């Protein structure tokens, strides 16, 4: 996943954040993001049957898991931006604090697959809670993208689709969104070079799909275009 | 107090044995770290922490009590299973947090405002992460005296509800939890408030007053005498 792409993603988030409160980056604090990443991580974990003593038989909600990975991605990028000392990660590692199932370089040994299995997920997403602990949003974004790759979940497709809907809502939905992501590939939306062509294809599939008359779009694609930096 | 605190950890042992007898063997220190992480998030969600939402509704403080009793259950558990400069270097790091002794440097009061609650239990999670259940327990008691509530009492009440639940299909997904509006735990208030704080902490009395609470909760759930035997027997042995 090319850095260029990672940067672009954050731009869009900044757009999203701006609409809700245009002074987010002054008012808002690095510690809020870390909080929100901690809660939605918990939220994700609660979709799995981790409680040894409660409905032990419960089937996992891998759908909700996917939509939670994205919910977290929003807060992560928001903290990434906002964060604009290092040997503090490896320090926690030797302290053996980060954890593992009882059975980028630097962040792979904290992720545990397949995410479809409970212990592997619990491990993984507690380790996001910890990366957050110490404000490492950048690795939580890279981690979230891994989670999704393991889950065969086209996360940045879905993030752009969902971004473009928010655009409409200023000027079952989920089912339509996932359908727009299809018109465009996984390899495509990440491939440095073609990616901004491909994100524009998704955007445009959303607008059509929802019914943004061609005529009200004169500026819809603007920030998206500016997201190339 | 002191034998009371021992007496608490013994009950915790019996509750966990009720769930799986070979628990110390099948459980793992990280199971308890997780457990505390989640009941800490469920406590924090109580509070209007979403800057992007309605802050106006009142924080349900009575609910907080019960989620504090629940964390306590988990740290007693943690402490039991687990058989300095680590911590102060983490403090240096920036690994703990603040709103905008080694223990009362990560608790922030009053627990009544969103912000101080958020730092406090964010740091309770951070603690559970390095498996310092010892400091969690103690912060929980510290927290009970800021909220001016009867932790030991609530612990015993929830302890006994935790049993009722298992006997009523909880592990199997078939328990009646909410009944016309009202959830499980809400029942636990009038129960513990039936006895005094003084009473639950006296080094002679106390086990009598805990047996009182136990019994109140069982009466709420209308239970036969035979199903109260695991709890009444662990409350005896607790001496
Ligand atoms: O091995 C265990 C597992 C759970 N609990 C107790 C602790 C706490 O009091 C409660 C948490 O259970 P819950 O299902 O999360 O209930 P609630 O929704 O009321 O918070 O269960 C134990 O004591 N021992």
């Amino acid at each position: 996943v090319p850095a260029r792409v990672l940067n672009s993603l954050a731009h869009l988030q900044d757009g999203l954040n701006i609409f809700m409160d245009p002074d987010w980056r002054q008012i808002r604090h690095v510690d809020d993001w870390a909080l929100a990443i901690t809660m939605e991580s918990a939220e994700l974990i609660d979709s799995y049957p981790w409680k040894w003593w409660k409905n032990v038989k419960a089937q996992t909600d891998m759908h909700n898991v996917r939509i939670e990975i994205a919910d977290i991605l929003h807060f992560s990028l928001s903290g990434e931006i906002q964060k604009r000392d290092d040997v503090a990660l490896k320090s926690l590692k030797e302290m053996g604090f980060f954890c593992r199932p009882p059975a980028d370089d630097e962040l792979l040994e904290l992720m545990f697959f397949p995410l479809t299995e409970v212990a592997s997920a619990v491990a993984t997403f507690r380790n996001i809670i910890q990366l957050a602990s110490i404000y490492r949003f950048d690795l939580i974004t890279k981690g979230l993208l891994l989670a999704a790759q393991d889950l065969d979940f086209n996360l940045v497709g879905y993030y752009v689709a969902k971004y473009t809907l928010n655009q409409i809502r200023q000027l079952e939905d989920n089912e339509l969104l996932h359908e727009c992501v299809q018109s465009v590939s996984v390899e495509d939306v990440l491939n440095e070079g073609t990616y901004l062509k491909a994100w524009e294809k998704i955007a445009c599939s959303v607008f059509d799909a929802f019914g943004m008359p061609e005529e009200e779009r004169r500026h819809a694609y603007d920030w998206l275009k500016s997201a190339a930096l």
